[PDB]
């Protein structure tokens, strides 16, 4: 059980016969197709459609006779990539960034060595591209003062390896990372309900276009004697804390935040639980 020729699809091995075969991604032997499809009790055969750049065992069985001892572990030869990423994506992040994403392709898809992607981005309605190279974080940073936060980009994520280029993703839309808020919730107020809630109320901020997606609101309080937060949803303006000790002055203040951060604190206001 000898393999001779070798390339990076097909291999060729010398010994009715079917051929079995082995690799670090297969789960035990499977069969493989082989020329001639069938083989007349030929003392050689050729086996096909294989995974350029992946390990092999054969093994070659008469029949439903005992199978032979595995053939030498042998490589296949590398070829470009075929497979393009999936779930090209992203946003989100820090101001003046742009974020990007992909699933990782598969070891057995990368088809040899030096593999990795090319992600190339434009901000939507520019002609040229901007691709480079990156893995194994299948995340990519763009930082650039010039940056337009919140701006929509195009992007498509593709793949490369030693012997060449492979697909692009198709290609999609990713909003840059948000300028965070620069401003405060205006006359924020704060009045007990019992001996164990207060509520606090706010405004409505300001929200600009570069801001994004209101993620909610963060109010901090805490007391004096013997700290802490609840976050709330954007379309919400007002919030009970609950849980809170009987007469007893607590603190408190209230910002935005979006994915890219928190704006300034609210004044800070009081009120006292009863009893």
């Amino acid at each position: 059980v000898k393999v001779d020729e070798i390339t990076d699809t097909t291999a060729q091995l010398s010994w009715s016969y079917a051929v079995q075969a082995r690799t670090p991604f297969s789960v035990g032997w499977q069969s493989v197709r082989t020329v001639p499809e069938v083989i007349d009790g030929t003392h050689t055969a050729t086996v096909v459609e294989l995974n350029p750049w992946v390990e092999y065992e054969f093994r070659i069985v008469a029949s439903g006779g005992e199978p032979s001892l595995p053939s030498e572990k042998v490589r296949t030869e590398e070829a470009a990539p075929e497979i393009a990423p999936s779930e090209v994506s992203g946003g989100g992040g820090s101001r003046s960034e742009l974020v990007i994403t992909w699933d990782p392709v598969p070891e057995e898809l990368q088809n040899g060595g030096g593999f990795g992607y090319v992600v190339a981005f434009r901000p939507l309605g520019v002609t040229t591209w901007i691709q480079t190279v990156v893995p194994d974080n299948p995340r990519y940073v763009f930082r650039n003062e010039s940056i337009v936060p919140f701006s929509p980009y195009e992007v498509k994520v593709g793949v490369y390896n030693n012997k060449g280029e492979g697909p692009f993703s198709p290609v999609t839309t990713v909003f840059s990372a948000e300028e965070e808020p620069t401003v405060a919730p205006s006359h924020i107020s704060a009045h007990s309900l019992s001996s164990s809630e207060i509520e606090v109320s706010w405004n409505t901020i300001p929200w600009k276009l570069s801001n994004g997606h209101l993620l909610g609101y963060e109010v901090r309080y805490w007391n004096n004697g013997g700290s802490r937060k609840v976050k709330v949803a954007g379309n919400q303006t007002s919030a009970v804390l609950r849980g809170l000790k009987s007469n007893l002055a607590y603190y408190t203040a209230v910002r935005a935040y979006n994915s890219a951060g928190a704006g300034p604190f609210s004044a800070t206001v009081n009120a006292t639980t009863k009893k």
